[PDB]
């Protein structure tokens, strides 16, 4: 995989944001994870959704540099959102949320699952420590 620079435009919630990539503004969705919902009324405001948003928001608002890393399969989902592993100063946001028990590993679609085991191992640790979602 290869990392590429991006510019933060607006953090939406725990796992979705707007970034300037390749000169064009677009919304991104974190690969392999799911932070709780805060928008869609069908799900309503789920437990830890606000917490995840705030964590993602802080993490990325103070970053000197942001990079996006696409997996080996499709780069956008059906909603037109870019699918990537996103790093804030070399720290993978997808993994940081799972490690805190603020996201579960989800939507594992081959072949976009390169860092699946890494995330699995951090989710297991968050579970054993009874963190947030696992509390
Ligand atoms: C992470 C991710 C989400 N999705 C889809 C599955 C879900 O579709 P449906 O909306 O049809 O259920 C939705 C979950 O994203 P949200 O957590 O943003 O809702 O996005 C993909 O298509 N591929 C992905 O890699
Ligand atoms: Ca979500």
């Amino acid at each position: 995989l290869h990392k590429e620079p991006a510019t933060l435009i607006k953090a939406i919630d725990g796992d979705t944001c707007k970034l300037m990539y390749k000169g064009q503004p677009m919304t991104f969705r974190l690969l392999l994870v799911d932070t709780p919902e805060t928008k869609h009324p069908k799900k309503g405001v789920e437990k830890y959704g606000p917490e995840a948003s705030a964590f993602t928001k802080k993490m990325v608002e103070n970053a000197k540099k942001i990079e996006v890393e696409f997996d080996k399969g499709q780069r956008t989902d059906k909603y037109g959102r870019g699918l990537a592993y996103i790093y804030a100063d070399g720290k993978m946001v997808n993994e940081a949320l799972v490690r805190q028990g603020l996201a579960k590993v989800a939507y594992v679609y081959k072949p976009n699952n390169t860092h699946e085991q890494h995330l699995r191992k951090s989710e297991a640790q968050a579970k054993k420590e009874k963190l947030n979602i696992w509390s």
